């Protein structure tokens, strides 16, 4: 009776893509997936699901198939499928004006352009919806984004990345744990 929550990782389909950057949002929900014993499982909406309970509560993880660009046509659908609200989302994504190692947590935003964000934004009519949003560094310029987010972590950045990976679970948990969002922004900000 408590709802549920949908966490929503963004990313590109494929092994062309799983570990380039843009994909940070798929780690980081394949991360908690692993957390709690969950499988993704392939669903009617274009997606990945893996599902787990907390206290009573299905938290859902989900990892749309449908390219970055395209990712609402996975997100809105789910919501009407499962009956979930734009305050039940906690959409995770890769930030191209944070460094490496940072995460932010913010509830509302157009994420400079991001095309995922976008999409969402575009399917649910609004740009109102709980994200963390995970560094992975600023490029040099307009010219170097796509190559910048369409390539791996450095082999030094690594350990970077895993940590705010980490705090990325840990955000996770103490919203599923009933914590306030607004609370978990004063936490992990
Ligand atoms: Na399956
Ligand atoms: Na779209």
């Amino acid at each position: 009776a408590m709802g549920m929550k949908m966490i929503v990782g963004l990313g590109n389909p494929g092994t062309k893509y799983q570990y380039t950057k843009h994909n940070i949002g798929f780690m980081v929900v394949d991360k908690i997936a692993r957390e709690h014993q969950a499988t993704f499982k392939k669903n009617p909406f274009e997606a990945e699901v893996a599902e787990f309970f907390h206290n009573g509560e299905k938290i859902l993880l989900v990892k749309p198939q449908t390219f970055m660009n395209e990712s609402g046509r996975a997100v809105g659908p789910l919501m009407t499928y499962f009956g979930i609200y734009p305050e039940e989302l906690v959409v995770i994504y890769d930030d191209l004006d944070l460094a490496v190692g940072k995460i932010r947590l913010r509830q509302k935003g157009s994420a400079g352009g991001h095309n995922g964000i976008k999409s969402i934004i575009s399917h649910l009519n609004t740009n109102v919806f709980d994200r963390i949003k995970v560094g992975i560094g600023r490029p040099e310029g307009k010219k170097t984004v796509v190559q910048h987010v369409l390539s791996p972590f450095s082999k030094e950045n690594q350990p970077l990345i895993e940590e705010s990976m980490c705090q990325s679970v840990k955000a996770v948990e103490y919203l599923i744990e009933g914590h306030s969002f607004v609370d978990a922004m004063n936490r992990f900000n």
